[PDB]
């Protein structure tokens, strides 16, 4: 068995563009015909280029290799050009290809990936959503609360919101008193709307310095938020641990992290008790597994991150399904719309839970035709900061 | 002077089955007649194999030896097969044999075991019990069961309202878990006032962050402790909970040997230690742990969810320990023993009969197999 | 797919008794037929009983479950009797069953187990042996050197020896001055006889206190031993780190450890740079893979421990094969003799290296026939201490 | 003032290829014509792609901005795509764009960049070189080349006899690795005496203990540094080696941004920081890193294994840095520059010309495309 | 380019005296004429004297040197008298002259100091005041 | 009792200039007539300016106060201008004025200042000197230094100090060259041969190195059992110095550039050093040095007063050392002969390697004001200097 061919797909996301501006898919083909699919989560560079990177790596590292040989492929890639240090640009490309090997590995073995990495633990995967729909859902506490009751009515048991003000290229910064008012207003009203029926997820984007993060945590504690996501920037977990020690709110982080090494530091410093790997970035399925076992040693759970396409969702689901310490799975609404059209058979969402596929590999296949029919035509990157300083 | 024979009683616990499904008893006999009783606290295997395990251990390590030689016997069993590391399967079987030795040692010397290990310090041992009959799910019905227990004289009550404990713990409490937990504390404190301490008796359910979240909503009701807030493998982690809350952390029902308790004390994981003398390593090992506890502003509160004999040893420790806080309590218990355990208004009174102070009735034990 | 029946084998090791007095095997069988094999490493009770515990455990948590459901199986077993703490008795039995489930998983995938756990990394596995015989090899440096010279000539690139005196039930203790003397002469003489052709693995059994170990390590550094094994007892890694920080010799430990929880503390404290799992005890193949992955995050390497049957050996080999941080693998001589006779096809040893089978699962099969024809007739336990 | 255009150059290094196989240059030019040059360090992919990546970053973050606005530029890039975390891929592109801005800023002031970031401190820069049955495996042959170097004026030499580095590092030194290493140190020390320091240049081969085994046998020869003893991910672990040995540990060639060097300094992982300016984040970011080292009894030694433009940036930082230890030095480097980098009796002499002090010969770079 | 002359100013602060009782100014000049201003924030002594200390430092460490050589200047001062340790008296004086050197550096490059130290990031600076009557 | 008058002397130091270029003395006078003497150790600014500084301080904090009121006086000065954090410039002046108050305090009580601050403990104080001469010389030739130490031993000295580790620059810390290493070991080796167990070696570096620089050197001196490694790295980060101190067996000694209890508290606590070297004309005064010595007793450290200036600082150092149980050794500029005698009314008592403390009140000796006035400083340099 040897990997032979790669195709890449850059797919623009249509309105209402939940989950971001574009997705990057990979298609790996063995010499004998077995097909794997994967998604690359990265935005350091235009999607045209990342695609070419995936191609360059696959030629340089993968072509002619047994996709069963994950360790070798990963190390070959990670150590290429004498670097061997966590770099998200590479690791995202790597995460993509590595998924698609697991897709092939499981297809060949006739088993779901999760039956190759410790076995099924959950029959259903608890799910959550951002609150989606001049005042609106992202800026007015009452409209967010109404948004939330709806979600609870659909059977969601967890909702996430970032009312904490803009995130800028000069972060961390200090919360304004308005930022503090709004935030607690969101918490107060949303909790009153949903009572015990659902957990609030405070989904910050690294806005604050440690001091600013404690100023805010102090105000949110009463509403029992299930977590404070990325209260400060990714570079120093040692500092994040000061926020985490201060508050009873669990701290959650990882969407901007990659490799086992970085999560090793998070765990050991006590920077977070909830890990949020994106499988399009963190290094692939086996690395995620490795990271999720590390969290078992440290009284910590996994809540895979998702603000990209359905294939990252597939890998997330694979991991979550065989993970004793899985807490919750992030969903784009109920995995409907473009998220179903891109699949050959859709992600199964029922009453607040993802139900894992029992099909081989990732459990679902990329509708290549739907993928080619939807090119990306914008010029922007997937996701971005505010480039003015934080108000004021 | 030497040990000769062993007999093992697997006994079934009749309804209401408070304290398990079965008990595992042991009887040690010497050359010249003396008899010791003891109990093993093991559940990682069927009680049938456990007794066979005890026999195996007795033959290899204990038979033909002086039961005065606790240290020798202990280290023999502990090191058997090149292990020499805490293992609750072995330690449980050992805790039973060693107990019996202290029954034989005391009786031989015509003194209770607690008069041999620093002498009496307490005439009465402050007791507490779980809330028994609903009572496990409704706040107000537990508040009732509490005020009834106060009328009987109890100064402390325990309850686990924090939800189900799975094989995948630690988890995060649900909002309902937090709500019922707090509601239980509010209502009960309301029913008992200053007359009775609250023992929040969790079963390692949570992660460290999960336990901090719950702790925050109980502090205000001054609970005497917060039992095993997380699992037991990393005391280092537990220490975060202990440092964050004003509620004392209590733990150790799942630990054994001085080595694990040592690490609990040094890391600051818990200020209340909960040895089960059917598991901890024996009575002599328990006393050393108590002494270690003196050096770290820590107290003992022996664990009991098994038979009267473990309990008997629990008492021997408590009676002669300056840093004793409270003793766990519970009928058919007094039936298995010759003389019953004396209870008077929230207080046990220790026997002054030699050894474990009491004797297992063997006729009753045999008459109730599991 | 569901687990159906279990058979246990208690197998006596015929002379020269290298690698212990008895072995304990397990044979798991699915409803549709697939057969998994496995070994249990446990000497806390006689083997006949360890066998019984294997069926008790199989019947409560295992029977009727999908052998693919390892996390479930393991956590049902770990959590039994309200414990959920490391325990070598339980984790011993769990290891064998789990191993055997991987055998099954692999046979059903048409794949070696390592190709399911990260994939082949090494085409060959470096091995090492104890110095054995043929005023003796265990207590005289010259005869030890001669032995090591013959081991090199056979292809070996590492030899292990323990000249630091008896290990007792009252450990830790202090080395006698003669203990230090003989210990050094061993290193000097063997090093003179192998040169740079082989690493010295100085393989103590938890004899000393932390002060004791430093007294000794100070005398051994000059000969560049590759490791100093289990210098102190296993209950406080925090203390072993005191030894590891002091000396240049790498400290290796683990044969008496189980679950990831205990190795986490070893890595984090710095107690060791070389983890020595025995897969008959450590908690199974997937657990060991998690442990090796953690060690990666800590500049640690794995060097699987073996003092038992060919089946622990087979799992050890499977782990090692897909482990990028693999250092070296314990052998019992060259896996000739009974270690060969007990397997359908023997372990392939070739010029100092083990070559992993490419057949599915653990890669070999127990010879049930041989195994039945060799029961343990004796009264002792596998290993023991001094009193 | 604003940036207008970028142009990339992939240039191939002819034999003996000392420095790599190809160099990746860039050229930023302002609306009103001032031209800056810069080099990108990227081996994680391939030249034409890395060049396009350069144009992509220039377009999205740099075009139309004032080149004086380094902080804004750097932060625009560092956070693009919602990243904001160290990344050699990005940081190696940002490094070459940032230098060129310094070249511009300098040119627009008639001053060398070093006169704007603290001023000259050194009139000359101490340089070292690698040694070039050979000089990488025979210790007697190494000492000869070492003696030659000393005879040319060099006062430091570097050699890596420690063994093959694999994609599965860190590993353990072989006994042969140990003996060869000590022999290199012993034979060379005998050849150069006190006239040249021994720079022992491992490539992260080892695990912490492995490194300690090796350090033990090397202390006697008073090596100036143990370079990159272990892999780059846990500086905490590296600091375990610094603490054990008397030999100063040096590291930094695989790191980038203030955040990672911050951690190296605070853990005590290394006392000699080896920034490569084609990768670390730029000239300003490097200055921040060298000041930080000043608070930690730590010095800088700009690593160089690429083209001349990084060397110029290395020289700029070094010239204005009070904690500068030694500079890596190395023909074709002359031909690529409008004027050659000046070297005399063991030292590099800093140019007084504005910007990076020299200019790229665009004509020669276009004449040597990489194949 | 080289530093020629210094001039000090002790200036008293008039009512309502928000900001202390007096300010201490320096004025550095280059042989070719470029002028740089700076303030010393030191009150460990009287101002007439702190002004003298300034002229002392400038005579020993600054005159003749290139005002761009900030590192050399700062280290000649920081280390003078075999000290090299945080001293508020010295550092307050160093700070004033150093400022002025920046004023000069800037003036000669025709750029704001901040354009040479990372460039503008803020087009406005958030400000706060004490409460006064 | 109240302070009234101050006089300052900027006294230049005659050849061979051992102990630096000039000394800055102060004379304080109370209203009723008692005189107190003291010295200021500071070279951040020229001495004329320093003297003027001393009068600024005396006029602002001391005039009208009772000189028994040290804590009041100390804290008034310490906090002048809302500063209240170490600052050698101020702390130097304060040290000089404070010394002199203790002269007055003792003279009033009719006791040596030492009999007030815990009382005599030593009848003689062990001394040591720098190896001085009278281009191959004593600072760069180990042999010539071995003769110097030989001569020093034949006078009764039981310790000699030297600095062969190369120049110290304004850009320290740095890395010792192989020649700095080779010379440093030679000095230690040779000197040790020439003195045997008769005298301790004092390695008297001046902050040259980085932590790792320090260790490289330390590894090569350990074998000559040096008594101390003085200031192996700069003074700013003691957390770093403590790294040198832990690695090596040589005791680390430092403090000649530190001041106030606050800066020595940190040194002790971090383990930066185990021998503290206060210059009493800089540390903050006599009572301060007492408090500091008392801390060192809590951290297994010892005192060993630094001196590279006038004889008045010496008197203060001797006052401290006499009443200190954890005293180790005392620096002497030669045998306290020459201008160190001429400047005093009765010279310092030096017999066979030991200083004998005076029993005269206050600082034990008086300044000869006429010898002080007849010796102005004509130069324009600073006491001690750096390389560049
Ligand atoms: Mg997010
Ligand atoms: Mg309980
Ligand atoms: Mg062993
Ligand atoms: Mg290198
Ligand atoms: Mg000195």
């Amino acid at each position: 068995m040897r990997l032979s061919d790669i195709e890449t797909f850059v797919v623009g996301n249509p309105p209402p563009r939940h989950g971001g501006r574009y997705f990057i898919f990979v298609k790996l083909v063995t010499a004998c015909g077995i097909t794997g699919y994967g998604e690359i989560y990265n935005a350091t560079f235009g999607p045209d280029l990342v695609a070419k990177m995936a191609e360059d790596v696959f030629a340089r590292q993968f072509a002619g290799e047994d996709p069963h040989h994950i360790e070798k492929l990963w190390h070959k890639t990670y150590g290429a050009g004498y670097t061997q240090r966590p770099d998200v640009t590479v690791m995202g490309v790597l995460s993509g290809l590595e998924m698609a090997c697991w897709d092939i590995i499981g297809k060949a073995a006739g088993k779901p990936a999760y039956e190759l990495l410790g076995g099924k633990v959950h029959e259903r995967l608890r799910s959550y959503t951002y609150l989606y729909p001049k005042p609106n859902v992202y800026n007015d506490a009452d409209m967010a609360a109404e948004a939330a009751a709806k979600a609870v009515d659909q059977g969601f048991t967890a909702v996430k919101f970032d009312p904490a003000g803009a995130y800028t290229i000069y972060d961390g910064h200090q919360p304004s008193l308005e930022d503090l008012e709004r935030s607690e207003a969101f918490c107060k009203q949303i909790r009153a709307a949903v009572g015990t029926k659902a957990d609030l997820l405070f989904g910050t984007h690294g806005q604050f310095t440690v001091s600013g993060a404690k100023r805010l945590a102090r105000r949110l504690e009463a509403y029992d938020p299930l977590w404070f996501e990325e209260p400060i920037p990714p570079e120093k977990p040692e500092d994040m641990a000061e926020v985490a020690r201060y508050t009873s709110i669990p701290v959650a982080t990882g969407e901007r992290l990659c490799t086992k090494y970085e999560f090793s530091r998070v765990l050991e410093t006590g920077a977070a008790s909830i890990l949020q790997m994106n499988l399009g970035r963190v290094g692939g399925l086996l690395e995620a597994k490795k990271i999720a076992a590390m969290a078992e040693c440290h009284s910590a759970q996994i809540a895979p991150h998702l603000y990209c396409g359905p294939l990252v969702a597939l890998a997330n689901i694979q991991l979550a399904t065989c993970s004793p310490n899985f807490l919750v799975l992030e969903s784009i609404r109920t995995f409907d719309g473009f998220f179903a059209e891109l699949l050959t058979t859709p992600i199964r969402w029922e009453n607040g839970y993802i139900i894992p596929s029992q099909e081989p590999g990732l459990g679902h296949d990329l509708n290549e035709d739907v993928a080619r029919a939807n090119p990306y035509t914008g010029s922007d990157l997937h996701l971005g900061f505010q480039e003015t300083p934080a108000l004021p």
